[PDB]
């Protein structure tokens, strides 16, 4: 479509990347090899989550588990991705992140999280 799906998420996800640093969402795979994206994106809607400024790219394993363990306890998100796999692959799939974000996106809509402030 003239708009596009991934573009919507990309535009959106990126919009939250401005707040955070060391993170650049120019892709859904390579730009995610740091795992810093999953944690950073969540930290946007959940402050009690964790101190994103206290995390480093050194502890990726924890970043993945954290991003998931945090989103799960707070949003009971999906379990489409496995920390170990992410760690081993070090290369996610645009469909995986997209699909994950998809489910997550929807949860935010119901929760009314995405509709925090109008333009």
């Amino acid at each position: 479509g003239p708009l596009g799906s991934k573009n919507m998420l990309l535009e959106w996800c990126r919009a939250m990347t401005r707040n955070y640093e060391h993170v650049d969402i120019q892709n859904f795979s390579s730009s995610w090899s740091s795992g810093m994206a999953f944690c950073a994106l969540i930290h946007k809607f959940f402050p009690e989550a964790f101190d994103y400024a206290e995390l480093d790219p050194a502890k990726r394993r924890h970043n993945f588990t954290l991003a998931f363990s945090t989103a799960e306890k707070l949003a009971d998100c999906a379990q489409l991705l496995e920390v170990d796999d992410m760690v081993r692959l070090a290369v996610p799939d645009s469909k995986c992140v997209y699909t994950y974000i998809q489910e997550l996106y929807r949860s935010l809509v119901q929760k009314g999280l995405v509709k925090t402030k109008k333009k």
